[PDB]
């Protein structure tokens, strides 16, 4: 069937979200943010540009005078999140040093735009894709949710802050939304660049690509600036280095900071340039295969090859997966080796001056949020990841997951504009870890956009490209016609409806829970066998004996069509189907025409569906046209050959005399 599709206007959209109950979808995009339904259908909009602003203006001019002008330029939507406790929508725009609204779900009615305090503003950057986040509502009933934003900042280190956790109230008006959850003298739930950073390489910056909730933490993949491989001159040889990021959603003073370097390699490639991320539950599947306990998560990623250019990266991209685990593990063995005193806190970038790991008898558990020493805490050991997929011709761009009854299927966006299924395993006889068993094209000629979630009953993705989105559905098990190739092509959601005939889900099969109803492995398509195979077109309603495997209780009753000419109704014994071949005088005009012999399908049309699922070969001959003594005996099946005669027939009280019956062939006459 044809793809859902939703065109944009003139311009080009950003990012998408779905309400995990209602389904809609929500989507920014430049200067708009359209809301749309379950199928892609345009409902609400909510214009928010291009507005009078210039990116050297801060405040804003809708706060203060601002000299060097002005003009219109667009207010592209650079985050786009869900309330979900207060029925809202956070979408931050680039316009006006990129204040904030928040849309009312139901209508997108603007609820408020704060728009004149200092940290009302997040950052002047024109770029999107650049900022990411979560939110973390605290008890519910106590108006109070907290959430954790980062983004980069151009060098303007004194007005924005690259990484925080301000407010949420409930009331939009209020002027303390977006304010900082923690403010003293000195240290804040902040993270500022320093002054003297941006002064050894001016336009550093930390660009934030993904951000996920998990246990009772929050963790970040940035992609930073290099302080090593950099020299001073930023010319454009600047090359890149990426880094997770973790803190507590309990954490104040913001003392659990920690940042590791992250990559994989594959036969000596290396990819340390990151793209996309998502965080899955891994299914039973990966799971008992990684030694995961049910309940924790996984996280999969997208790196490019090396470390330069970064805005426009090379084609050569790699799927790799880190465990929540082996991330659980690095950290309280970086942090356990500094209460120790080994080693030392290594973040170029935030300290300058090397100070060092200092002692202490403090047992650090899995559930630490720093304290006053060793923090800000770096990272020595690039933590590495496990390959799943690489593709040099058509580059990847985008990445998601989840689980079906235990299978574990990775959904992989390409520059191209494809979607590949890939189904990952470790146990299977070919070594490698992942297949890519389908390639379904969503807008040929525009790369993927990042985000690209499912819908709550995880049917469809919907697949956002720049010019529009498109509802790609999951299981399109539709497009195969027969059981040898719909279990063939490998896709997990696919198995055959023997009874049905047709390819589809597992819950979509009627009754596909009893015993022989739906089809998992290849060796398991129904078989049919007959006999006997051949009968001469001389005999009529001989009794066939039909020996059916792999099918289920048939006691619903099954029928015998010898395709569309006879439909003789059929008995059950034992494992076998007994019926009634075809009356010569329905068998007549059948062979009319034909000449030597004609092939027909013995089908088994059952009563509980009505439709035909299971073939096998029946054939009809008729010896007459044979004209020879070696044309009667050498053809396969058995004729018999009236010497006396000088014919060919099949029943032999035919022939003129008995010992005219010549069968073989070197009983022919010379
Ligand atoms: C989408 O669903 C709504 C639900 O009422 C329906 O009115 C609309 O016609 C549908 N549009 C398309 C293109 O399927
Ligand atoms: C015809 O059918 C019989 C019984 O099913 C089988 O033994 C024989 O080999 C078959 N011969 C041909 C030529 O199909």
């Amino acid at each position: 069937p044809p793809f859902r599709t939703f065109s944009a206007s003139d311009w080009g959209l950003t990012h998408l979200v779905v309400h995990e109950q209602t389904g809609e979808v929500y989507v920014g995009a430049v200067n708009r943010i359209y809301k749309l339904s379950g199928n892609l259908t345009l409902l609400r909009a909510h214009v928010t540009g291009p507005v009078e602003d210039n990116e050297k203006c801060y405040p804003p001019p809708s706060v203060q005078s601002c000299p060097h002008g002005l003009g219109s330029t667009d207010n592209v939507n650079k985050l786009l999140l869900l309330d979900y406790a207060a029925n809202r929508l956070l979408a931050c725009g680039s316009a006006s040093q990129g204040i904030c609204q928040f849309l009312r779900l139901d209508d997108l009615f603007k609820l408020g735009e704060p728009h004149h305090r200092k940290e009302h503003y997040l950052s002047s950057v024109q770029e999107a894709g650049s900022m990411a986040g979560v939110l973390i509502a605290g008890p519910p009933g106590q108006g109070q949710a907290k959430l954790f934003v980062g983004t980069p900042i151009d060098g303007k280190s004194e007005y924005f802050p690259t990484l925080s956790s301000r407010r949420l109230m409930a009331n939009e008006e209020d002027a303390d939304m977006f304010g900082f959850v923690y403010q003293d003298e000195f240290v804040s739930s902040q993270l500022k660049i320093p002054s003297d950073t941006l002064s050894k390489f001016p336009a550093f910056d930390i660009y934030y690509v993904y951000s996920f909730r998990s246990e009772q933490f929050v963790y970040y993949l940035t992609l930073q600036l290099d302080t090593q491989l950099t020299s001073p001159d930023a010319a454009g040889e600047h090359f890149f280095t990426s880094k997770i990021v973790r803190l507590c959603v309990d954490d104040p003073k913001f003392y659990s900071y920690v940042e590791f370097p992250i990559g994989c390699e594959q036969a000596g490639v290396e990819y340390r340039l990151v793209q996309d991320a998502y965080l899955s539950r891994p299914g039973r599947a990966l799971a008992h295969q990684l030694g995961l306990a049910e309940d924790e998560d996984v996280l999969f990623t997208v790196f490019a090859q090396g470390q330069k250019n970064r805005v426009k990266p090379p084609k050569e991209s790699a799927l790799c997966l880190f465990t929540l685990r082996a991330i659980k593990e690095k950290i309280k063995e970086r942090i356990q080796s500094c209460y120790r005193g080994e080693g030392k806190l290594s973040l170029p970038w935030l300290l300058n001056k090397e100070l060092g790991c200092i002692n202490s008898p403090l047992q650090i558990d899995d559930d630490f949020c720093g304290q006053d020493f060793n923090q800000p805490l770096g990272g020595t050991v690039t933590i590495e990841g496990t390959p799943l997929f690489v593709d040099k011709d058509d580059g990847l761009t985008a990445v998601a997951a989840y689980d079906y009854r235990g299978r574990t299927v990775v959904f992989a966006g390409t520059r191209s504009g494809r979607i590949r299924k890939i189904l990952v395993d470790l146990s299977n006889p070919g070594g490698r870890p992942a297949l890519a068993y389908e390639s379904v094209v969503a807008q040929e000629g525009s790369p993927i956009l990042r985000d690209l979630v499912l819908s709550p009953n995880h049917q469809y993705l919907y697949a956002m490209t720049e010019k529009q989105v498109t509802r790609v559905p999951v299981e399109s098990c539709v497009q195969y016609t027969s059981c040898e190739l719909c279990l063939g092509s490998r896709d997990p959601h696919c198995g055959w409806c023997v009874l049905h005939s047709i390819c589809s889900r597992r819950d979509a099969c009627e009754r596909a829970d009893e015993p022989q109803r739906f089809a998992a492995d290849l060796l398991q398509c129904v078989q049919l066998t007959v006999q006997p195979r051949n009968v001469s077109v001389t005999m009529s309603q001989v009794p066939l004996v039909l020996q059916a495997w792999n099918v289920p209780d048939l006691s619903a009753g099954v029928n015998c069509s010898f395709e569309d000419f006879t439909e003789s109704e059929s008995v059950l014994e034992d494992g076998r189907i007994h019926c009634r071949s075809p009356s010569a005088r329905e068998v007549a005009p059948i062979t009319r025409g034909q000449g030597d012999q004609r092939v027909v399908k013995l089908y088994l049309k059952s009563k509980e569906t009505g439709k035909k699922f299971a073939s096998v070969d029946f054939v009809f001959y008729n010896c007459s046209v044979h004209q020879s003594c070696l044309s009667c005996v050498n053809g396969s099946f058995p004729c018999h050959w009236c010497k006396y005669r000088h014919v060919c027939t099949h029943n032999v009280a035919d022939c003129a005399f008995l010992e005219g019956r010549v069968n073989v062939s070197e009983d022919c006459p010379q």
